[PDB]
C-alpha cells in the first residue's frame, strides 16, 4: 500500500540497499594546551582531506552530470576554505579550549540556524546543503567511516530517508536499478534524476525505510505506484511473464515498422 508521488513508469527487481547513518558523538570535554596544538593540525591537515574529499566529488559532478553543477560544488568549497571561518574556528579551539570537533559544530551551528532566521526558501534549503558540508568535514576529524556509495558491485536498489546532490553527484548510474526515497517530491534534487535519466523510481514512499532493511528482495512496479516486500513466487513467476510480456510489448514500439 506504498503509495508515492510515482517519479516514472517502470518496473525492476533487485535487493534494498539501505543507507543507514552512525549518530556522530561531540565531545565537549576541555583540552589542555598540550593537545590544542594536535587540534590545530587535526583541522588543518583535516582541511587537506576535506578539501581532497569535496574536490574529488567536484569532478564527479561535472564528469557525471556535466560541467553546470561544478559552479554549485565550486562555492561549496570556497566557505569551506574560507580564510574568515578559518580565524574564527582556531581561536575558538585555543581561546575556549574546544575541541576541532565540538569548535567547528559551533561556526556550523551559526551557520545553518542563521539561514533558517530568512524568510526565502532558496537560502534555507542552502542551510541544509551548508551542514552537509558540516558533517562530512566531522567525519574526517574523527576519521569516522564514509559511506562508499560509488564502489557498488552488484545490482540492488537505492533505498534512503532522502539523498543530499553530493551523494547523487557520486551515486553510480551503471550499478544502481532504481531511486526509492521517502521525500516530498515535489523538487527534490532526487526526482530530478529520476526525470532527466527517465529512469523509473518513486519519492513520497514516506516510511518504506522503516518497513524495509538492507538485503530485503523487494520488486518496484512504478505501474501501479505500488512496491511489494516479500512477494511469493507465485507473485513472480506470474508477473515475470506478463512483466517481460511488457518490455516486449514495448519492443513492439520497436515494432513500430508494421506501421
Amino acid at each position: 500500500m506504498i503509495s508515492g508521488i510515482l517519479a516514472s513508469p517502470g518496473i525492476a527487481f533487485g535487493k534494498a540497499l539501505l543507507l543507514k547513518e552512525d549518530e556522530i558523538v561531540i565531545d565537549r570535554k576541555k583540552i589542555s594546551a598540550d593537545q590544542v596544538d594536535q587540534e590545530v593540525e587535526r583541522f588543518l591537515s583535516g582541511r587537506a582531506k576535506a578539501s581532497a574529499q569535496l574536490e574529488t566529488i567536484k569532478t564527479k559532478a561535472g564528469e557525471t552530470f556535466g560541467e553546470e553543477k561544478e559552479a554549485i560544488f565550486e562555492g561549496h568549497i570556497m566557505l569551506l576554505e574560507d580564510e574568515e571561518l578559518e580565524q574564527e574556528i582556531i581561536a575558538l579551539i585555543k581561546d575556549k579550549h574546544m575541541t576541532a570537533d565540538a569548535a567547528a559544530h559551533e561556526v556550523i551551528e551559526g551557520q545553518a540556524s542563521a539561514l533558517e532566521e530568512l524568510d526565502d526558501e532558496y537560502l534555507k534549503e542552502r542551510a541544509a546543503d551548508v551542514r552537509d558540508i558540516g558533517k562530512r568535514l566531522l567525519r574526517n576529524i574523527l576519521g569516522l567511516k564514509i559511506i562508499d556509495l560509488s564502489a557498488i558491485q552488484d545490482e540492488v536498489i537505492l533505498v534512503a530517508a532522502d539523498l543530499t546532490p553530493s551523494e547523487t553527484a557520486q551515486l553510480n548510474l551503471k550499478k544502481v536499478l532504481g531511486f526509492i526515497t521517502d521525500a516530498g517530491g515535489r523538487t527534490s534534487h532526487t526526482s530530478i534524476m529520476a526525470r532527466s535519466l527517465e529512469l523509473p523510481a518513486i519519492v513520497g514512499t514516506g516510511s518504506v525505510t522503516s518497513q524495509v532493511k538492507n538485503d530485503d528482495y523487494l520488486i518496484l512496479d512504478a505501474v501501479n505506484n505500488q512496491v511489494y516486500v516479500n512477494p511469493t513466487n507465485e507473485v513472480i513467476d506470474k508477473m515475470r511473464a506478463v512483466q517481460e510480456q511488457v518490455a516486449s510489448e514495448k519492443a513492439e514500439l520497436a515494432k513500430l515498422k508494421d506501421r
